[PDB]
């Protein structure tokens, strides 16, 4: 699924997403953006074999299981196709623990260089919520 702008800030908002960790909602929409244009079928391959999956393009080196990912952990103990769904729960309580280790939205480097820092509010303005 494609999500749109506004249609993915109030499913965020739903599942809690809003303000945890201290993360106001446009930064959970700004990496989504950026980390998959808000395709939850997004997938992307990395350079040491791990694989990132969803809307949060969340790695299986530590957070999902994908079966072909030596010596890795699967923190969300979840199968990495579960955040693939049309139905972004899987993805959003993944995220969750993500944020809550010491390095917060950091994790997401497309946060990082693409969100921190900048308007993060226009990716909910004109959205009702
Ligand atoms: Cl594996
Ligand atoms: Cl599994
Ligand atoms: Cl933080
Ligand atoms: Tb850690």
């Amino acid at each position: 699924k494609v999500f749109g702008r506004c249609e993915l800030a109030a499913a965020m908002k739903r599942h809690g997403l809003d303000n945890y960790r201290g993360y106001s909602l446009g930064n959970w929409v700004c990496a989504a953006k950026f980390e998959s244009n808000f395709n939850t079928q997004a997938t992307n391959r990395n350079t040491d074999g791990s694989t990132d999956y969803g809307i949060l393009q969340i790695n299986s080196r530590w957070w999902c299981n994908d079966g072909r990912t030596p010596g890795s952990r699967n923190l969300c103990n979840i199968p990495c196709s579960a955040l693939l769904s049309s139905d972004i729960t899987a993805s959003v309580n993944c995220a969750k623990k993500i944020v809550s280790d010491g390095n917060g939205m950091n994790a997401w480097v497309a946060w990082r260089n693409r969100c921190k820092g900048t308007d993060v509010q226009a990716w909910i303005r004109g959205c009702r919520l």
